[PDB]
């Protein structure tokens, strides 16, 4: 998986 | 306030 | 406030 | 996996 | 406040 | 895996 | 505040 | 694995 | 504050 | 593995 905020 | 980038 | 980059 | 904030 | 780069 | 903040 | 680079 | 902050 | 490079 | 902060 790539990136994301939290 | 809330912010940021995913 | 909240910030940053994923 | 790559990057992400948290 | 919160910051930084993934 | 590469990078990430936390 | 919080900072730095992954 | 390469890099990362935390 | 917090800083540095991975 | 290479680099990383923490």
């Amino acid at each position: 998986s790539t990136g994301g905020y939290g």
